C-alpha cells in the first residue's frame, strides 16, 4: 500500500481517502454509482459489462504529445524537430515540464485517488514497475485490465520505477505562452521517471504512453520493441502480426487454433516473444458474435466497454458510430479461453505476418516477402482508408507509418529495424504480407478468408503453394489455398481488366517510391528501393 505521505513525496497533498490496488468488485461499484456525474459515469449492459464514454477525446491526441529534452534523452531519442523524418516527440522544456507537474499533482490533490500498482512486460529482468494515479474509476479499471496485475508476492516488494499521474480533468491555461498545441498534455519525462496527463480522459494514452517507454528502452538494451499481436501453436511455433490502427491484429490473433500471447505490445529478446500487457483492447464497431465469437464473449462483467450505443433495455447497438467509429472494449486477457499462462510469453517467432488495409484495392491477400521486401515494407509501414464513406465517395488516403507504429516509436526507425531483422535471422524466420482491406468489390475481403489465409501461412500450406509473381509490387502469391476463395489471390480477378487493376497499382506504387525516398540517404536504404513496386 502507501500513506498519506508517500503521495505527498510526488508532490500530492491533502489525500483522505486512498484507494490501493481497487478489486474488480470495487471498480464494478465506483462505476455503477447512481450519483456519478458527467463522464465518470458508467452504465450495466445486458452482456454484464459496464459501459463509459472517454469524453471529447475518443482516441489519442498525438498533436498533444510531449517529451522532456534534457541530457538523458538529447541523443537519443527521435526528436520531431531533428530532420530526422516526421514524428511526434515534440521536446518540452524542464520549465514546462513543472509547471505541467503543478497542474496534475494541484488537480489530484484533496480528491479521493485510486493507486494501481502493475507491470509492463512479462519479464521481470526488464519490466517497467508502474504506479498509475487516478480520480476516475474506469480509468484505474482500464489500466488494471490493460497492464500485468501483480500477484501478492510481487505487491508487498513493489517499487516503482515509472509514475503515471492522470490528471485528466485539469487544463492547461499557459499552453499559449508555452508554444504547445493546446490545454490539453501528454507529456513524458525520462529523468523523474514519470508521465503526466492533462485534459484528455481517454485511456489508451496510458497504454501508448507505457508503450513509447517501452520502445525507448528496450531497443537499447537489444530488445525488439514490437506493435503487434502474437500467438503459439501446439508445438510452440510463435507468429507475429505487425499493422497499424484497424489492420486486424487483434480480430486475427485471437484464433480458437492458437493460443494468445498477446494482442498489441511485444518483446523479442534472446529467449523469444513475450507480451507487455495483461489485456486487451478489442474494436467494437460493427461487432459480429458470429465473425468474433471469441472477442463477443470476453464483453462481460470486468470488461469495460467505451463509447458504444447503450439502449434504454440495456442492450448495445455495436453498429453505431455516432460517438466515434474507435468504439473499443478492454479485458484482462483471461478472458479469452485459449491462452499461454501463467505468463504471456513463448519462444522465437518463426512467422512475421505484416497486415495491411489497402482502400487502394491493388495488394493481394496474401504473398511472401523475401528477405528485402520485409526491410522496405516494414519501414514503409502502411495502410490506406476510404476516408470520404461518409460524403458517399471513396478518397481511398495512404498512411505510411515506420515500423506499422511510428505513433509509438521513441528511437529512429532503423533502429527497430536492425534488431527486428537479427531477431529474424537467429530464427530462420518468413515474413508474409496480408491485405486484410479491399479489392476490386469496393468490399473488404471477409473476416472468413483472412482466417483461412493465416491458417495457410502457419501450417505451412502457402510455403508449399504453386506461386507466381505479381507485377509491379513483384510479390510472389499461390494460386490457390486450402478454405480461400481462388478468385481473391489474384487482386486484378475483381476488376473488370488487369488493365484496371494495373491503373490503381500505378497511383499505390507512386505513393511508396515517393514515401520511401527518405530512407535512401543512406546506402542501405537506397538499396531497398529495388525492392519496392516498380513503374
Ligand atoms: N478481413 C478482415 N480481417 C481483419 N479484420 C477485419 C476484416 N474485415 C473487417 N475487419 C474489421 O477490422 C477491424 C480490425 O480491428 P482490430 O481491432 O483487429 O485492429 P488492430 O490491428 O488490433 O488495431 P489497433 O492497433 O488499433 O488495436 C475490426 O473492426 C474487424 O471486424
Ligand atoms: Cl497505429
Ligand atoms: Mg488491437
Amino acid at each position: 500500500g502507501l500513506t498519506p505521505q508517500e503521495l505527498e513525496a510526488y508532490g500530492i497533498s491533502d489525500v483522505h481517502d486512498i484507494v490501493y490496488n481497487p478489486s474488480y468488485d470495487l471498480l464494478y461499484q465506483e462505476e455503477l454509482d447512481p450519483s456519478l456525474t458527467g463522464y465518470e459515469r458508467g452504465v450495466l449492459t445486458n452482456l454484464g459489462a459496464v459501459a463509459v464514454d472517454t469524453g471529447i477525446f475518443t482516441g489519442r491526441s498525438p498533436k498533444d504529445k510531449y517529451i522532456v529534452r534534457d541530457d538523458t534523452t538529447r541523443d537519443t531519442f527521435w526528436w520531431a524537430d531533428k530532420g530526422k523524418g516526421k514524428n511526434d516527440n515534440k521536446p518540452l522544456s524542464p520549465e514546462t515540464w513543472q509547471h505541467l507537474k503543478g497542474l496534475v499533482t494541484r488537480q489530484l490533490s484533496g480528491k479521493r485517488l485510486f493507486v494501481v500498482d502493475a507491470f509492463c512486460g512479462a519479464n521481470p529482468d526488464t519490466r517497467l514497475s508502474v504506479r498509475f494515479i487516478t480520480e476516475v474509476a474506469w480509468q484505474a479499471h482500464f489500466v488494471k485490465n490493460m497492464f500485468i496485475r501483480p500477484s501478492d508476492e510481487e505487491l508487498a516488494g513493489f517499487k516503482p520505477d515509472f509514475i503515471v499521474m492522470n490528471g485528466a480533468k485539469c487544463t492547461n491555461p499557459q499552453w499559449k505562452e508555452q508554444g504547445l498545441n493546446s490545454e490539453n498534455f501528454v507529456a513524458f519525462n525520462l529523468t523523474e521517471r514519470m508521465q503526466l496527463i492533462g485534459g484528455t480522459w481517454y485511456g489508451g494514452e496510458m497504454k501508448k504512453g507505457m508503450f513509447s517507454m517501452m520502445n525507448y528502452l528496450l531497443p537499447l538494451k537489444g530488445i525488439a520493441s514490437m506493435h503487434c499481436s502474437a500467438n503459439v501453436g501446439e508445438k510452440g511455433d510463435v507468429a507475429v502480426f505487425f499493422g497499424l490502427s484497424g489492420t486486424g491484429k487483434t480480430t486475427l490473433s485471437t484464433d480458437p487454433k492458437r493460443r494468445l500471447i498477446g494482442d498489441d505490445e511485444h518483446g523479442w529478446d534472446d529467449d523469444g516473444v513475450f507480451n507487455f500487457e495483461g489485456g486487451c483492447y478489442a474494436k467494437t464497431i460493427k461487432l459480429s458474435k458470429e465473425a468474433e465469437p471469441e472477442i463477443y464473449n470476453a464483453i462481460r462483467r470486468d470488461a469495460l466497454l467505451e463509447n458504444v450505443t447503450v439502449r434504454e433495455d440495456g442492450t448495445i447497438d455495436f453498429d453505431d458510430g455516432s460517438k466515434t467509429e474507435n468504439t473499443r472494449v478492454s479485458y484482462p486477457i483471461y478472458h479469452i479461453d485459449n491462452i499461454v499462462k501463467p505468463v504471456s510469453k513463448a519462444g522465437h517467432a518463426t512467422k512475421v505476418i505484416f497486415l495491411t488495409a489497402d482502400a487502394f484495392g491493388v495488394l493481394p491477400p496474401v504473398s511472401r516477402l523475401t528477405a528485402d521486401q520485409t526491410q522496405y515494407h516494414f519501414l514503409s509501414g502502411f495502410t490506406a482508408k476510404l476516408a470520404g464513406t461518409e460524403r458517399g465517395i471513396t478518397e481511398p488516403t495512404p498512411t505510411f507509418s515506420a515500423c506499422f507504429g511510428a505513433a509509438f516509436l521513441s528511437l529512429h526507425p532503423t533502429q527497430y529495424a536492425e534488431v527486428l531483422v537479427k531477431r529474424m535471422q537467429a530464427a530462420g524466420a518468413q515474413a508474409y504480407l496480408v491485405n486484410t482491406g479491399w479489392n476490386g468489390t469496393g468490399k473488404r475481403i471477409s473476416i472468413k478468408d483472412t482466417r483461412a489465409i493465416i491458417d495457410a501461412i502457419l501450417n505451412g500450406s502457402l510455403d508449399n503453394a504453386e506461386t507466381f509473381t505479381l507485377p509491379m509490387f513483384n510479390l510472389a502469391i499461390p494460386t490457390e489455398l486450402p478454405g480461400v476463395d481462388t478468385k481473391i489471390l489474384d487482386p486484378r480477378n475483381t476488376y473488370a481488366s488487369p488493365e484496371q487493376w494495373q491503373e490503381k497499382a500505378e497511383t499505390l506504387a507512386k505513393l511508396f517510391i515517393d514515401n520511401f525516398d527518405k530512407y535512401t540517404d543512406t546506402p542501405a536504404g537506397a538499396a531497398l528501393v529495388a525492392a519496392g513496386p516498380k513503374l
